């Protein structure tokens, strides 16, 4: 046989190309994932990771209460938690006995896989009692924020999309929804007649993982770069794996 | 009058058995529920129940952690579990005191309502991280998991289809979702322009319900029978009520 | 080593102790307890009895 | 064939009644079980079974702590109790906020099964520190009690032995171990060179039975009764099965 990495017939060095590129592809075909997560950052270190992934749309829609830390099995002040939320839903609405719960997220990071169209993005960033825009009468239920998204590049590749936002002023308590829908560059509609059922169960097949992290290391490690998933670190380091026409 | 059960004047027997057939008709109408159930079955013999009935379409998804047994108002180790949870997310990613949790489903039976057309339905089979196949990249969203869908039958008529697997390595650590359509015969699209927004609706309507029962006694018992409701216990017997001209 | 003894107990931790007593009497004669589980997972799934090899196999009894 | 019960060919019969002869002649075999039972009866009306069954021989010791009450649990003044036990080895030795535990046994019932020699039955009834009488220097280490031991009858058949003594004053605190011989009417010592290591693997393969039963009616009905084992209730009433020549 012709030497390794030396000539044309280095089939073994094709196909390993091909299964990468074959992957990057897949993922971008209406037969693929589109993926969505939200990172909720906290002041103890620790972040909120919930994500979701489905076949041609996907999104996630989080209460106030629920972006806020809980911490599975420890002792989360629960009663005065209640009653934070209640002076954060109305001005002096509450009895708490603390003026900043050191639950309520710092920032939040949204990120799109990179089957993503960018320009369907949308997120409804709401008050703390899930109104878009001050008042409903006058809220539009979401705004395009697609021009806000950096990529995530790795090698040159897009590997993904990041929205960062910080929530570091006392009066930054939000509700919040995002979504996006996978790339179609066709004229095949998915929504369309013939295929919008298929849409419909993929709104119950989406599949949904959430968990709380104690670093932002530790999600590096533990949960972004096992599963080969894009992510932009606090020092605006990128991470993925690019795939398109690589070994 | 007529003596019972000697004539074709017996109208009580007529409408007893119409009684029976619009039942048995009304539900594979398009009027009609489709429902599905996943039944999580835990070491200790008690048993997760979840059901979802809506029209036109049904679905269940759930994370690896909402499908461990949580047992309401009795002691769950909920801190160690957090911990087996991140080991179960990540090998070796976190410090929990046993090596199996006994909260981990043993089993996943999948019941469908009879209304249900088998060749529509589709599982998310997820690992723990709540990805499909291995990599988001190469995910096919679903599989199409019909062909393996037992008839549950009760003196000859279809009442439901089950497709079970155990779950007994220790490997076996399972996000899920599934998905099913309504019988639809017609070349009436349920989700074509003329009735797209009422499939939009259904979604808002579908009804949930969730209970863990102590044991596969008390699901037959409690839950199954009393609601009609199809079933395969662990011996393979099957339960529901044939009403297809029946009476 | 009685059936109670052989049952698993974590040192230091929970174990459901007054349900493990309604488990055992249900255990002892059929629906005899008042427990709120079916299977104890404190029940062993498996023996293995080993012996040295000092041991004589002919003697060995259970 | 012959009709039943009418004639020496009533083979079903016969085999029934040679069934029962069997056993009760295979359990005074020098190969079947000689088994004791300590009952210690509590104020509460709860009762205490410590049972040992083994070839050859068998026997029960108790310190005076073990044969305390312990509700399995429940709270059980674990503190207050040790105190209690100070005071009961050494008069005003302890610190309890009481006067009489009703932990204390009330009285203790014997029992032999119908396979013992009465006449091999000894007792060591110690005081609180597990001295048999007084002083160690002048203690013989057990009484033969067996003369007292009364024959609990059925049917005109011996299915057991009991000895039962109240402890019904302030005084009586005790430690107990109690000790029966098989049936032996051959000349072959089960205990000489021959059989003597077997002697002592039976010592290793007694099986020990103990738990706490809430009720005098709970043990007829859920220990005595299920088991074939024979028993005399407060009301002089006994309970057993007969066997020998019967049906
Ligand atoms: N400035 C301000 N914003 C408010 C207040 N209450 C709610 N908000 C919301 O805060 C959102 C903007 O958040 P930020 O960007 O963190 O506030 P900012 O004033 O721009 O401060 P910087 O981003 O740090 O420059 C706006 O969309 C407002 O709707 C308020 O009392 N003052
Ligand atoms: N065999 C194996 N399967 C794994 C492992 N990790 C995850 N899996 C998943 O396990 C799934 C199959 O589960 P099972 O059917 O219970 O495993 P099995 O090897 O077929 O064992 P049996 O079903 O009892 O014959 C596959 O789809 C794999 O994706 C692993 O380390 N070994
Ligand atoms: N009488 C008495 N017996 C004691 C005392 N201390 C220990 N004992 C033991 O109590 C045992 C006898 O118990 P009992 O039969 O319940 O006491 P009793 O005086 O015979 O009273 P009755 O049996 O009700 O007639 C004796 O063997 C003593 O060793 C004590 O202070 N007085
Ligand atoms: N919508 C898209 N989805 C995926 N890949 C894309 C898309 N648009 C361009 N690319 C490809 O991604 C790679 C990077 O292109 P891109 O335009 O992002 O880089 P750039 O010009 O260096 O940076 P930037 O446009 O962010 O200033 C190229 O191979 C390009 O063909
Ligand atoms: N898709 C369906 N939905 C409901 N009922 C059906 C369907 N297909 C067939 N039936 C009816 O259900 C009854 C059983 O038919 P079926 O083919 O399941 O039984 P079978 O041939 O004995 O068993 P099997 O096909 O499982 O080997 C018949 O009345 C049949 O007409
Ligand atoms: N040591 C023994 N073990 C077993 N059975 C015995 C023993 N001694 C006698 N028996 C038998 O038990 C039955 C009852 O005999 P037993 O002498 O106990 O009754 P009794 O004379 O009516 O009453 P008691 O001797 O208690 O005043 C008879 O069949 C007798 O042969
Ligand atoms: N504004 C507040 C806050 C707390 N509490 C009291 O604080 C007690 C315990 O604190 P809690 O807020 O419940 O937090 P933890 O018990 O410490 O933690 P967790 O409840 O999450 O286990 C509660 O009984 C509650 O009555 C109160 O009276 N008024
Ligand atoms: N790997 C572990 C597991 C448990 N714990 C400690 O175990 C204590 C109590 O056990 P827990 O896991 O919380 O279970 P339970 O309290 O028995 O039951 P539940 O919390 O669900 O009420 C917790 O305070 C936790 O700090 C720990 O330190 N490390
Ligand atoms: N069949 C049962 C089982 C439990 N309980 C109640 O459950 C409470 C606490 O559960 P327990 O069985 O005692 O287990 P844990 O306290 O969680 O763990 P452990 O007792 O071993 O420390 C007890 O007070 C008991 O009264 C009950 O009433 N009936
Ligand atoms: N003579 C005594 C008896 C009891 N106590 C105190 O009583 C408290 C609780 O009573 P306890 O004797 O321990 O019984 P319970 O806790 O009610 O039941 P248990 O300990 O068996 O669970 C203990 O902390 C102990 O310090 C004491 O100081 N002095
Ligand atoms: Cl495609
Ligand atoms: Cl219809
Ligand atoms: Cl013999
Ligand atoms: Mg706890
Ligand atoms: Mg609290
Ligand atoms: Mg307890
Ligand atoms: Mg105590």
């Amino acid at each position: 046989a012709d030497v390794a990495g030396t000539s044309n017939r280095d089939f073994r060095g094709r196909e390993q190309r091909l299964f990468n590129s074959e992957q990057y592809n897949y993922n971008n075909s209406l037969n693929g994932e589109v993926s969505v997560w939200v990172y909720a950052y906290y002041s103890d270190g620790s972040v909120l990771v919930i994500n979701k992934n489905s076949q041609y749309k996907v999104g996630i829609s989080e209460t106030f209460k629920a972006l806020k830390e809980y911490r599975k099995g420890q002792h989360n002040d629960s009663y005065d938690e209640y009653e934070v939320n209640q002076s954060i839903y109305y001005p002096n609405g509450g009895d708490a006995r603390k003026f900043h719960s050191n639950a309520k997220p710092r920032a939040i990071q949204i990120i799109f896989s990179p089957s993503v169209n960018v320009r369907t993005i949308k997120m409804a960033k709401g008050n703390a009692v899930s109104v878009p825009d001050e008042y409903l009468q006058r809220s539009h239920p979401w705004e395009a924020t697609g021009i806000k998204y950096r990529k995530i590049k790795r090698d040159g590749e897009i590997v993904g999309y990041s929205h960062y936002f910080e929530l570091p002023h006392e009066y930054n308590s939000i509700s919040l929804a995002v979504s996006g829908v996978h790339k179609n560059p066709s004229s095949y509609n998915v929504g369309s007649a013939h295929n919008v059922m298929d849409v419909f169960q993929s709104c119950d097949l989406a599949l949904r993982f959430c968990n709380r992290y104690w670093a932002e290391l530790e999600l590096v490690n533990h949960y972004i770069s096992p599963n080969a998933y894009p992510y932009l670190d606090i020092n605006n380091h990128s991470y993925g794996v690019a795939l398109s026409n690589r070994q």
